[PDB]
């Protein structure tokens, strides 16, 4: 336990928004951010001293995964691979703290690199919108850089709407204890259309994908309903407030049905507001370090084309 | 004008095991739909009033031209007709428009003895307690039945499954006699087969008049492959967007021959196969011919295994 020695460090930084799949549309759920930096370190520093890096409320340091934010860990120089610096996270806080070790003894004109790949956070980003700014800050110093967020239409097909995404997937390889668990959540009749015998099928089932490793059923599948009330601006990121909805969780207990080849089904009846469901599920065993999974969503009800929308690792 | 308010009635929905085995299948068996329907006396001309039905109901059989047999609601009496019916299948829905029937009689009412179907599309395996409902007016009546379908045929290695999923004849009519559609599964156990065939002949010796053809020049054939350990329906209501359209892998591989045959080769599979086959009737004068369509799967190795289906 040593001294904040974040006054005697500068650096070299750049963020930069990456179009990933370089299709000009920024989105949080494809897209990251980079972060490079070339740090210098005063030579008055000591073993136990510390530096932190904070980032923006738009800026997180993790996916899907909440168990990945491990390529940012201890700072190593990579001409004798010895750790300059060990990496504590509080990312409920925004901020990694990073602990001399005796490198800095040991060493004069001590120079550290980082390139991490960091992600946008869409709580504070519920709609499509220009300039929104992502920054990050080593020690003292603060780099910006903005981008237009522009999220995919919801997917629609006469008066059915939908969307999903998977917002968080943690998978054991080679666990068979534990081989993990995901999250999906659908949003049902987004366009807030008056539908009648309204119904969501989910499966964890595609025919591109024999590989699969999602899996549902009445023994490890788990889900929630929320109502949002009518005009309600649903978070386009997938971010939920569910204290913000009413939970209808109860009023379904009797309108979910388990089928064949990894299907649930849930019956709406007639609607007119907008619904969340929240499908929580257990992954199958995998060897695989990046297993095959997919899981669709689709909204049929009378009068209408069906239309459907899925998630893909 | 929706008089739906102003209809009472009383209804039974059963389930009739119409071959007198002690299983209930929507291939052999059907539902009874009796009610005695109340008017009141302010309902006038061109008022309506609807019957809707359970997704698990549907009001034809093999034969979607069957929908005229749920037709006008008469007075067996008079023989006038009380209400005109128009379905709307696609959203299990009848709606009956009053004619001037209403106006000059009181105290009206209605019956309706009608044979519903099951519809297999949401009920693709044996399940209890699955349940049939129809609507008359605001009042719904249910029934519930345990499904019990089957099991595929199998001889050695080899399994097959067959059925008809629709029938349409024309009697007397020699430009368009009709069509009949029959599903095969081929390798629903999932066997490992070597030089696999699939015969499927229009062709029975004990049925001289069956009407079912099979040849090059009226028959069309799709193939789809199902991924490993996939559940088939087993009410042959096959959901192909969830199958591997294989059809054009097969285009060399389908031979027609001599009695109304038709050979598939599938060499080496161990996957299952739903083989789809739409082909003509032949010209009959009967409105209720004899049509007779087998399915035979061989392999090396094993003894061969048949099936078929009859009307
Ligand atoms: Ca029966």
């Amino acid at each position: 336990g040593s001294k904040n020695v974040n006054d005697l460090i500068t650096s070299n930084t750049t963020l930069t928004v990456v179009d990933a799949d370089k299709n000009n549309k920024i989105v949080p759920a494809q897209d990251y951010l980079a972060l490079k930096s070339q740090i210098k370190v005063d030579d008055k520093v000591k073993s136990g001293d510390y530096f932190t890096i904070k980032y923006s409320d738009t800026v997180q340091v993790y996916g899907l995964n909440p168990e990945d934010i491990k390529n940012i860990g201890d700072i190593k120089d990579p001409n004798n691979g010895e750790t300059i610096a060990t990496a504590k996270h509080d990312t409920a806080n925004n901020l990694i703290t990073y602990t001399f070790t005796d490198y800095v003894d040991r060493f004069n004109s001590v120079q550290m690199g980082i390139n991490y790949s960091i992600y946008m956070d869409a709580d504070t980003i519920p709609v499509s919108k220009n300039d929104v700014e992502f920054n990050v800050t080593i020690g003292n110093d603060t780099t910006k850089t903005t981008a237009n967020i522009q999220y995919p239409d919801y997917v629609s097909r006469d008066n059915n709407s939908i969307g999903s995404a998977f917002t968080e997937t943690v998978s054991h390889a080679g666990n068979a204890e534990d081989p993990g668990y995901y999250k999906q959540t659908v949003y049902v009749n987004p366009s807030e259309k008056s539908l009648t015998n309204a119904k969501l099928k989910v499966e964890a089932y595609h025919k591109d994908y024999p590989d699969n490793v999602g899996q549902i059923n009445k023994d490890v599948t788990k889900i929630k309903i929320y109502q949002a009330p009518k005009d309600y601006v649903l978070n386009k990121g997938y971010d939920v407030n569910t204290n913000q909805l009413i939970d209808v969780t109860e009023q379904f207990k009797d309108k979910i049905t388990y089928g064949a080849n990894d299907s649930v089904n849930v019956d709406f009846g007639s609607i007119n507001n907008s619904y969340v469901v929240m499908v929580d599920t257990k992954f199958e065993y995998t060897t695989s370090e990046s297993p095959t999974l997919v899981q669709m969503a689709t909204l049929t009800s009378d009068g209408n084309r069906s239309v459907s929308t899925g998630n893909a690792a």
